[PDB]
C-alpha cells in the first residue's frame, strides 16, 4: 500500500524542549494520501523513562505532564526509545516509501531535531523537507488575516485528535488560502 | 528605517548536514518587505575554518565547496564565526527590531539549528516563526504541479536567496488566492 506522494503527520511529547537535556516520553503518527484523507492511524506509544529522568524535569512540565496522566503512562510503559521507534517505522513503512514524505505537522523543526538526536533512523525515514502549517498561517496574518481568523483551533489534549488538528489546519488552509 | 514587518531571509553554506557537529562556513541576507519587495541585501562573509575542518568534510561537500571556490574562500578568511555573525546584526539592525521577523528562506530549519548552536546571537534575533518557502514547494507539487513547472530556478549566495524570494513570489502569484 506504498505511495510516494502520502503524507506522514507526526506528534510527540517530550520532558522539555531542549534534545540535550531532554528526551521523548511520547509519540503519535498518523498517514494520509496526498489530498489530506486518513489512510490509517499509527500507534500512540508512551516511552519508558527512568525515575532520575522524570524528576529532572521542571516546574511547569512535572506539573504537565503529572496532570495529564503521561507521567504515570512513561513510569509503567514497557517500550523503550529504541523499541518506540521501530514500532512507528514498523506501521510507516505499510504506507509510505523511505525519504518521500516530509515531516508533516506544526512546529516540526522542533519535532525533527528531537528525532534526530533520539531516533535518528526514524528521522532519516523522512524526506529532509519540512510541511509545516505555521508557514501557511504566516503567509495568511500578512496576506489574508481573515483567514487566519477563521480557523476554529479544536480539542488537542490526546495525541490523535493533536494530529488531526493540524491536518484540519492545513485543509482549511488549502479550502481558503490556496488556489485550485 | 526599521520595522516589525520587514522579512529576514538568510542562507547558509555548512561543511556538512549534522548542525551540532559541523560548522558554518558561509552566511548571507536579505531584507524585503512584507510583499517581498526587496530593501537592502546583507553582507555575504566567508567564514575561516582551521584546516583539518576543511580536509574533514565529506565526498559531497569536499567537491561542492572546492570547485565553488568556498574551500579557498574559508582558508583565506580572517573573519571569525563570531565576527560574521556580528557583522550581519550590525547591518539587520537597520532593517528589522530584535524578535519580529520569521526567518525566511528554504528549509531554513536546518540553517535555525546551525544558527541556534553556533550564531545564537542573531538565532534569538529572529522570531520563533519559520516561514518555509519548500512548505509551499511541497504543497505546490502535490496539488497544483502546473505551478511547480512555471517556475524555472545559482551557487552565488545572493543569487541563492534571490530565487527563494522569486520562488515565494511565484506562489504568492499563482497558488495562493488572495
Ligand atoms: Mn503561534
Ligand atoms: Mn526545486
Amino acid at each position: 500500500m506504498q505511495n510516494p506522494q502520502n503524507l506522514i503527520w507526526i506528534a510527540l511529547e517530550m520532558t522539555g524542549l531542549d534534545p540535550d537535556r531532554d528526551v521523548i516520553i511520547e509519540m503519535a503518527t498518523i498517514v494520509t494520501d496526498s489530498d489530506l484523507n486518513t489512510l490509517a492511524e499509527g500507534p500512540v506509544i508512551a516511552i519508558h523513562q527512568p525515575e532520575e529522568i522524570l524528576a529532572g524535569m521542571d516546574e511547569w512540565n512535572t506539573r504537565q505532564h503529572g496532570q495529564s496522566g503521561l507521567t504515570q503512562r512513561v513510569r509503567e510503559s514497557t517500550v523503550s526509545m529504541a523499541e518506540a521507534e521501530a514500532q512507528t517505522l514498523a506501521f510507516l513503512e505499510q504506507w509510505v516509501p523511505k525519504r518521500s514524505s516530509p515531516i508533516c505537522g506544526n512546529s516540526i523543526c522542533q519535532d525533527r531535531r528531537f528525532l534526530y538526536r533520539h531516533m535518528p533512523r526514524l528521522e532519516g525515514y523522512f524526506h529532509y523537507r519540512n510541511l509545516d502549517v505555521s508557514t501557511l498561517k504566516e503567509l495568511a496574518a500578512r496576506w489574508a488575516p481573515q483567514v487566519r481568523e477563521s480557523f476554529k483551533k479544536g480539542n488537542t489534549h490526546l495525541a490523535l485528535d493533536d494530529i488531526r488538528e493540524s491536518i484540519a489546519e492545513l485543509r482549511h488552509y488549502r479550502d481558503h488560502f490556496i488556489k485550485l
